[PDB]
């Protein structure tokens, strides 16, 4: 709960300050495979989390290839419109599934590890992401993973 | 002053937990030579923080030849006694150089980085190190680098 709380806080301080439309926080498996752990997300939308909890699958083949991709590097993917961007069509399908259309999408990294990925998402028209708003998403998300690794350190030593 | 704020508090904390007579925070630098930059010492001791807040330097070839040894896998060393630990001249003339008789010295890890080595002596006696005290200083050089970290990520974003 103590963890659930702190994505909670992240969540929503990132849909509240970047203005998006959802947030997503995703945590890698030890196979690179990943699970939605929270969402923040406004009325309007439907939700990816059900009544139970629960989130959808992403079965992400390249980021679970890739051992995480570009953000084994600290890197992130910003993406205007996700319609002119020229991806892999089973991509392109789960974006549309889950209602994004532009998206910003940051490496959690916890102590030494990249745990996670933190998204922003605008769901009803493309969004220029600004370079500022990487930068301070990728600062929120530093943030994150430290205090996820806080938690852990306190959790589970004495 | 903000992170020698965090050093005192940790190294007080440490010498007052374990009850050695000194505790030293020692930083890497990029060509990992290092430079102490905290030491909490009982009174009845002679100081290596001269008047200046100037520390004496600890050359060490091993560890700086060996990028980090074996705090690069975040182990730790433990030695009771310095006299009966077969180590090298050189080395043993600096150990007995800082009045170190028996150490247990873990390393700090900030973000991913091995950042510095957290050092606790003992300086008028040999030291049996307990399994639990090597655990405890090992948790509380993690917290210590999460701080450090902490520090690092506000004082240099906004
Ligand atoms: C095809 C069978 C499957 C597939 C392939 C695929 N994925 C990518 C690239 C990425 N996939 C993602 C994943 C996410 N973005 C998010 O916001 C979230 C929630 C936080 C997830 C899980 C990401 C970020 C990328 C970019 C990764 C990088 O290192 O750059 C590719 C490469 C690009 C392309 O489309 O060609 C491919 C082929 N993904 C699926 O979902 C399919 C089932
Ligand atoms: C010889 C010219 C120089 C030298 C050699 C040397 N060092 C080691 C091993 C270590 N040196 C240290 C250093 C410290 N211990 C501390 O508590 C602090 C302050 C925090 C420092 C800087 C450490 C921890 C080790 C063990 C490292 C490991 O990976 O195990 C060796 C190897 C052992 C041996 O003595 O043979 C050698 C050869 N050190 C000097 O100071 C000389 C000038």
């Amino acid at each position: 709960g103590s963890l659930q709380n702190i994505f909670r806080a992240t969540s929503d301080e990132v849909r509240h300050l970047l203005s998006c439309d959802r947030v997503l926080v995703y945590r890698f498996n030890p196979d690179w495979s990943g699970e939605f752990i929270h969402e923040s997300v406004a009325q309007m939308w439907e939700p990816l989390k059900d009544l139970q909890n629960n989130f959808p699958l992403w079965q992400d083949t390249y980021l679970q290839e890739n051992e995480g991709g570009r953000y084994r590097n600290h890197e992130s993917l910003a993406v205007g419109d996700v319609e002119t961007a020229g991806f892999t069509d089973c991509h392109l399908d789960n974006l549309r599934r889950f209602e994004i259309r532009a998206f910003l999408t940051v490496p959690v990294f916890v102590g030494e590890q990249l745990w996670g990925l933190l998204g922003a998402y605008q769901n009803g028209a493309p969004r220029h992401w600004q370079a500022r708003e990487i930068h301070l998403l990728h600062q929120i998300a530093n943030q994150l993973g430290v205090a996820v690794y806080q938690a852990q350190l306190l959790a589970r030593f004495q």
